[PDB]
């Protein structure tokens, strides 16, 4: 790396340049195979947007996009062009990030399956692993390309590999060639924007100065709490990161510094805590006392991983995690943005978009006494001769819940002050961090010091608003350097307040003292207009952008103090626009709520929500008040235990007229997975024959040698798989698993057998995905699924052979649905016929009524170890146009249940993987556009009971989340075909 290759996206030791621009680049990552609506991306970036953010940050999954070894497609719900288009209409940058391997909690990392069949190690110079990722990069790379910053598109910066941080013993690492091949891959392709990496600590690998293998911008990650949330309370000794300025400095001081992934929550495995849990853990206070640690540093390129974590949908996720990705982000699974820490996130957003001075400062040392006289807080300055000061203030012990009172004294362009000036102490309540400022610009006014937080500021036609906040009952002081001009006449006016206190120096400095609460404050100065809420309130305020012109218009006017609305209240403000002599603004409301635009344009007179216009009253400062009609329904939803259930047996392979002449052979006597070599006569990996996804069977033949034989069996699903086994229609055993089993050994008697006799075994053995490969040399990911050894011997000892057949999904790497992807169906019987498309074929099923004999319902379930799928028609007719309504699924855990397994599908997609006897996921919320909320819907169910005495789902219900009136664009309904006969299917 020596240097752009363009002149739009630049950078220094500050920061990143966008258009001639320094920014703070401020981004979420969102990833767009874990949300497959693709009229849903731009409700994400509305609301990513409103943060104050201008950056989202994507991987692609390779193994969703070329399931079939040469044949890359990336079509309907797989096409990054709705991404991308959402991305411009949202005024939103992106950080793109293909891989090949992803990590991203995702089956394989992102490697496909048939990467298990690559000798060569992963993730190395390896020529076979090198060309087996040409094809997918010449084709991600090039799609991105099409949409860089330089074509008029979104995408400003491309990251290559992911977390290259360290290697196996006696594996060569750094290997620059490598990183070099996988730089050559991008730019072939025709990406000229910056490259930036993603470290895992600060090891300098691939910085600026390193030679062959360096990216243009040195990143590196934080996650400081790490990813277990048994307690969310507990945030441990040595835990605040204390040396990434000084580590920047010593690695890459010529490159802004960049935090390409810092914790937005943590993933969750199964057994765990729950994604509510993580978001305990990783919640408001966590926001403000690590993020503006990070601000202590001087980062300007900041990228919260995860910002909204969708859904594991149809098996991509790997086996360390379950079908929620919630994460415990900002932003929920279901896209409610109601979370504390949504809030909070924010205030720091907006304060950053209006703060460019704080690019050009210099951060400096943490000390403690120096900037206080107090020593039970630590405070690290950012310093500039002029352009101003910033001072982030936090407990000495970061984790204190204390509450402690202090002043500061604070270098100004007036001298060293010890606030506050007016008398009284600040105070910093528990896992509070904030950031004070002496001489920040206000437009033409300048702060010279202010204790209390800045969320925004803007230069209207008539007034110059300033929004300051503090936590409620804080004491918090500013002050104005000569606001009045040449003036012998102007004073202060208080227009709101009864707190608010105002003192004037000799050179007509003034000195405002106010105490946060519940109750509003405002002053005027001149022309400046000061606003002073508490915390709780600024979190309802917003700052819409207003919108330039041509295909760039939802930019406006610059990334920094763009052009802008202020608005207090709602739920969410996603947009403003000028039409004639009307404020058009779309929002959404949860509760109901007055709003108050504060800068209204010259000559604008008319007002609209969400399309109607509405009046409004007019305060004294010119700002509107406003009573938007919101109506919150109660909302009724179908009854799920009465809707028209019908069964098919999936398991017709237990049975003896089941015909298995259509089965792929499992005869291959050799194997190319280098990590787990054969101990088998032929291999029983599905890999080895095409089989990456879910459920896998085996069924396998033998001549009884004595009437007692003895059968030793190896499998391996990946972390909390099951497996059973039959004996022609016999039920044998199943390995019922649990969170810290990927295989088991079993043994089995097989008994009472007619000497001469063939039987046939029938294994089944779940997979809960493909493992990761993050350490580069183990080559983790081939870690085969299916049967890992075996030995069946005779009373006498004597070793009877076994033939052997195989299936996963119908088609294997020529899988069957291309509209839903390569890895949405396994391998079970009623996924291999298609029973769970929509409309399926009702004459192979059977229908009997709930709690009798012959019931098809799912509660009642099945008397024997065994599979049976259920499915029903699910009529929708809620008001969508109006509403965003979440829906999901729940199961009921009852305590005394026998173990089982269960799919969920929706039109087509599986939805959920649910374990009874590990957990911890019981609601599976599925979107709206895979749902259709105003016409037929099919829900599908597969039940495996693990046990001879059977199985019943116990409860499983249809929940609704408070309605929120919605003024988003229309979700259209995603279109998967329907059912139809599959030539060629067993
Ligand atoms: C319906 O209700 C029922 C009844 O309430 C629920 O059933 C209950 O389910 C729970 C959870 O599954 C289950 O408890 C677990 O039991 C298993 C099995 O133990 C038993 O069997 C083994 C095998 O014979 C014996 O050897 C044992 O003695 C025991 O008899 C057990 O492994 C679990 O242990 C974990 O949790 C304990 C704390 O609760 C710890 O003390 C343990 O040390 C262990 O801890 C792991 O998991 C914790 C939770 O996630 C975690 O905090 C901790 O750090 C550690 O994590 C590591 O290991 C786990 C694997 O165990 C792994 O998942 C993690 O991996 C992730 O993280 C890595 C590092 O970041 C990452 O690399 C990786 O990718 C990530 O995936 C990590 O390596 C626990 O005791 C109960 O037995 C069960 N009760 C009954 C009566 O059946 C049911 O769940 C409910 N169903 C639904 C749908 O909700
Ligand atoms: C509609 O959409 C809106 C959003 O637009 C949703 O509103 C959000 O609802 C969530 C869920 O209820 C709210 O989060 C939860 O908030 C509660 C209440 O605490 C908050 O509000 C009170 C004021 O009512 C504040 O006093 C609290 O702040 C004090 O305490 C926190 C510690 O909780 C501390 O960090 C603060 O600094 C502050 O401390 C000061 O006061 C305390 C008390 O006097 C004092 O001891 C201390 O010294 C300081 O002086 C706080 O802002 C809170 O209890 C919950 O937290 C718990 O759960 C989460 C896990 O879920 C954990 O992360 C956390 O650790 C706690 O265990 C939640 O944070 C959210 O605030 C609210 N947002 C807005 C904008 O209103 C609606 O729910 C939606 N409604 C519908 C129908 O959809
Ligand atoms: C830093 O402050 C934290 C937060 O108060 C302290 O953590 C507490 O430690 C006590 C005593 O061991 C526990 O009983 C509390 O439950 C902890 N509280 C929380 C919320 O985790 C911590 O010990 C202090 N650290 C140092 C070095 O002083
Ligand atoms: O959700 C975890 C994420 O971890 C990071 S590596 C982070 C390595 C690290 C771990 C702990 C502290 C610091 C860094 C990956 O790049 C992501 O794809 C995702 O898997
Ligand atoms: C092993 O890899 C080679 C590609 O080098 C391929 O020709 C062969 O069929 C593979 N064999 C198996 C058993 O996957
Ligand atoms: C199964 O047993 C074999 C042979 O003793 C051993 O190599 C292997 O580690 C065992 N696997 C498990 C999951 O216990």
């Amino acid at each position: 790396a020596k240097g752009p290759l363009q002149n739009i996206v630049t950078w220094d030791e500050h920061s990143l340049f966008v258009h001639g621009e320094r920014v703070v680049i401020f981004s979420g990552e969102v990833h767009p195979f874990r949300l497959p609506v693709p009229s849903l991306y731009l409700d994400v970036f509305h609301k990513i947007k409103a943060l104050g953010f201008n950056t989202v940050s994507f991987y692609v999954d390779w193994a969703l996009l070329e399931g079939k070894p040469g044949r890359f497609r990336a079509d309907g719900i797989f096409s990054l062009e709705p991404f991308f288009e959402a991305a411009t209409k949202a005024g939103i940058y992106l950080l793109a990030r293909p891989g090949p391997y992803i990590n991203a909690e995702v089956s394989g990392g992102g490697f496909p399956g048939w990467l298990q069949r690559v000798k060569g190690k992963l993730r190395t110079d390896a020529p076979d692993y090198l060309h087996a990722t040409d094809n997918y990069v010449a084709h991600i790379a090039s799609i991105i390309a099409k949409a860089q910053i330089t074509n008029g598109g979104p995408v400003i910066l491309y990251q290559p590999e992911n977390e290259y941080s360290g290697a196996a013993e006696g594996v060569l690492f750094p290997n620059k060639p490598y990183m070099q091949y996988v730089i050559d891959q991008a730019r072939n392709a025709g990406i000229i924007v910056p490259l930036i990496n993603n470290d895992a600590f600060p090891g300098g690998t691939g910085a600026p100065g390193t030679g062959l293998g360096s990216v243009d911008i040195y990143g590196h990650d934080g996650y400081p709490l790490g990813f277990d949330c048994a307690h969310p309370s507990a945030w441990p000794d040595n835990g605040l990161p204390t040396t990434w300025r000084q580590d920047h400095l010593n690695i890459s001081p010529s490159t802004p510094f960049s935090l390409v992934e810092f914790q937005g929550g943590a993933f969750d495995p199964f057994g765990g805590w729950g994604f509510e849990q993580c978001s305990a853990l990783v919640n408001h206070e966590f926001e403000r006392v690590f993020y503006k640690n990070n601000m202590a540093a001087g980062v300007t390129i900041f990228n919260i991983y995860m910002t909204f974590g969708g859904t594991n949908w149809g098996n991509l996720g790997h086996p360390g995690g379950y079908t929620s990705y919630d994460y415990g982000a900002s932003i929920r699974e279901d896209r409610r943005i109601d979370r504390e820490k949504y809030s909070e996130l924010k205030l720091q957003g907006q304060f950053l978009k209006v703060s460019p001075g704080y690019i050009t400062a210099t951060p400096e040392n943490a000390t403690q006494g120096v900037y206080s006289d107090s020593q039970n807080i630590v405070i690290t300055p950012l310093l500039a001769k002029e352009s101003g000061d910033f001072f982030v203030v936090r407990h000495a012990n970061y984790s204190s819940t204390d509450t402690a009172s202090y002043t500061v004294k604070l270098p100004t362009s007036a001298g060293d002050l010890t606030i506050p000036q007016l008398g009284g102490s600040l105070t910093l309540t528990g896992r509070d961090s904030k950031i004070h400022v002496t001489d920040y610009p206000v437009g033409k006014f300048t702060l010279l010091y202010s204790t209390a937080e800045i969320f925004t500021w803007n230069e209207f036609a008539e007034k110059t608003v300033l929004v300051l906040y503090g936590g409620a009952q804080e004491l918090h002081e500013f002050a104005v350097k000569n606001p009045f001009g040449s003036s012998k006449t102007a004073k202060a006016k208080k227009i709101e307040g009864s707190n608010v206190t105002i003192h004037t120096t000799s050179n007509l400095t003034v000195v405002l003292q106010w105490t946060a609460s519940s109750a509003r404050q405002v002053v005027q100065l001149g022309s400046l207009v000061i606003y002073m809420v508490d915390r709780n309130s600024a979190y309802n305020y917003w700052v819409p952008t207003l919108p330039g012109s041509g295909k760039q218009s939802a930019y406006g006017s610059s990334l920094m103090n763009p052009d802008s609305v202020i608005i207090n209240g709602g739920y969410l403000i996603r947009s403003v626009a000028i039409k004639g002599n009307a404020l058009s603004v779309q929002a959404d409301f949860n509760v109901t709520t007055p709003l108050e635009i504060i800068g209204i344009p010259k000559g604008i007179s008319k007002l609209a929500v969400n399309g109607k216009e509405l009046g409004y009253s007019v305060s004294e400062l010119g700002d509107w008040i406003a009573h938007p009609a919101i109506e919150i329904p109660h909302v009724q939803v179908p009854e799920l235990t009465k809707l028209k259930w019908y069964k098919v047996d999936s398991l017709p392979e237990i049975r003896s007229n089941y015909d298995d002449s259509r089965w792929p052979l499992a005869n291959l006597r050799t194997s190319n997975n280098t990590y787990a070599p054969l101990k088998t006569p032929v291999s029983l990996y599905g890999s080895d024959y095409g089989f990456h996804a879910g459920t896998l069977l085996f069924r396998g033949r033998f001549t009884a040698r004595t009437a007692r034989q003895q059968l030793f069996l190896s499998t391996q699903g990946g972390s909390a798989f099951a497996s059973s086994v039959w004996l022609n229609d016999r039920f044998i055993g199943s390995f019922t698993g649990f969170d810290a089993a990927s295989a088991a050994n079993s043994s089995y008697t097989l008994d009472r057998l007619v000497r001469g006799r063939r039987y046939i075994l029938t294994v089944v053995v779940d997979s809960t995905g493909l493992d990761e490969n993050w350490t580069t040399g183990d080559d983790s990911m081939k870690a085969p699924r299916g049967i890992l050894d075996y030995a069946l011997t005779s009373s006498s000892g004597a070793n009877v052979s076994i033939s052997w057949k195989l299936t996963g999904n119908l088609g294997g790497e020529d899988y069957r649905d291309v509209f839903r992807g390569p890895l949405n169906e396994g391998g079970l019987f009623f996924e291999r016929q298609g029973f769970h498309l929509p409309s399926p074929p009702l004459s192979d099923f059977t229908h009997g009524p709930s709690s009798s004999s012959s019931s098809s319902s799912p509660l009642d379930g099945i008397a024997h170890a065994g599979i049976a799928f259920y499915a029903a028609k699910l009529p929708l007719h809620l008001p969508a146009q109006e509403y965003d309504i979440p829906l999901s699924f729940v199961f009921d855990n009852a305590t005394a249940a026998a173990p089982y397994r269960a799919l969920l599908y929706v039109n087509g997609f599986q939805y959920g993987k649910y374990v009874s006897n590990i957990g911890p996921q019981t609601e599976f919320p599925v979107p709206e556009g895979i749902l259709d909320y105003n016409g037929d819907n099919w829900i599908g169910v597969a039940l495996w009971a693990l046990e001879s005495r059977g199985a019943k789902v116990p409860g499983l219900a249809l929940k609704s989340k408070s309605p929120i009136l919605t003024g988003r664009e229309r979700v259209e309904v995603v279109k998967g075909p329907h059912f139809k006969k599959r030539h060629g299917a067993y």
